């Protein structure tokens, strides 16, 4: 905008462009995103104007949404960093269990939060988690299809990452739940722990696929309904589900239990953010502060 000097570009988000700017008036640091368009919908910018008051510690805060020549700004608190490059950083030496454990602790946290209030996040990956020197971790882009939707893409040809994805959305579910926020969060605390993604696909089918070859192809006994989802195929192959402790080693048996809990087929039977923080698991969390290098 005007008001704004881009000081570097963050990233392509899931709508739109993402810049570090310098508000030139209370020279407050902030994380900029620009959206595309003929009109821009109505129904969005209120679903929008609701996150606004969506505030919580884990939750990257909404300062202001901008409507103004047939673009959309988004004004957001600024954050150090993002899990993704943290992980990446973190690479050779692997993110140490409590830091991991405090990590999902407050992700929940920041869920059980926005489920509370209707809210879901549906497309949590790395990425969008974003971290600070003072050891806090928080929810950010959220792509609540409930605003301007779910399309294609962001607004110019980039790839989406599938990777995190609820298995009802592959197979078609038309009304998402809060099981799929759990899921994607799942396959993040098993990435963090294993430094390496769960399972990567590179295409639907194939992310799919990833998913029935380590937990098994789902049918009706532990999904029940499964069969009768819109993209279900009864051509899909049948892999029997693999050991668990190969999954996640050497993850110790709390964190194995819980994160299984998460990846529950059936979206009824996944465990909840809320029930979730009870978890043994989270005994003992702490909140230790990662080596952050800026
Ligand atoms: N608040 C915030 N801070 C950010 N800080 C940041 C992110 C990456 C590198 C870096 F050096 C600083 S990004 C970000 C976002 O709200 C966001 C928007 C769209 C897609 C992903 C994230």
């Amino acid at each position: 905008m005007e008001n704004f000097q881009k000081v570097e570009k963050i990233g392509e988000g899931t709508y739109g462009v993402v810049y570090k700017a310098r508000n030139k008036l209370t020279g407050e640091v902030v994380a900029l995103k620009k959206i595309r368009t003929e009109g821009v919908p109505s129904t969005a910018i209120r679903e929008i104007s609701l996150l606004k008051e969506l505030n919580h510690p884990n939750i990257v805060k909404l300062l202001d949404v901008i409507h103004t020549e047939n673009k959309l700004y988004l004004v957001f608190e600024f954050l150090h960093q993002d899990l993704k490059k943290f992980m990446d950083a973190s690479a050779l030496t692997g993110i140490p269990l409590p830091l991991i454990k405090s990590y999902l602790f407050q992700l929940l946290q920041g869920l059980a939060f926005c489920h509370s209030h209707r809210v879901l996040h549906r497309d949590l990956k790395p990425q969008n988690l974003l971290i600070n020197t003072e050891g806090a971790i928080k929810l950010a882009d959220f792509g609540l299809a409930r605003a301007f939707g779910v399309p294609v893409r962001t607004y110019t040809h980039e790839v989406v990452t599938l990777w995190y994805r609820a298995p009802e959305i592959l197979l078609g579910c038309k009304y998402y739940s809060t099981a799929v926020d759990i899921w994607s969060l799942g396959c993040i605390f098993a990435e963090m722990v294993t430094r390496r993604a769960l399972f990567p696909g590179d295409s639907e089918i194939d992310q799919l696929f990833r998913i029935f070859r380590t937990l098994g192809t789902p049918d009706e006994v532990v999904w029940p309904g499964v069969t009768s989802m819109p993209d279900y195929k009864p051509s899909f192959p049948k892999w029997a589900r693999q050991d668990f402790s190969k999954v996640v080693p050497p993850l110790d048996e709390d964190g194995r239990s819980l994160l299984s809990q998460m990846l529950h087929y059936d979206p009824n039977k996944r465990i909840s953010a809320k029930a979730a923080l009870a978890h043994p698991f989270f005994q003992d969390v702490t909140k230790p502060v990662p080596h952050l290098r800026l």
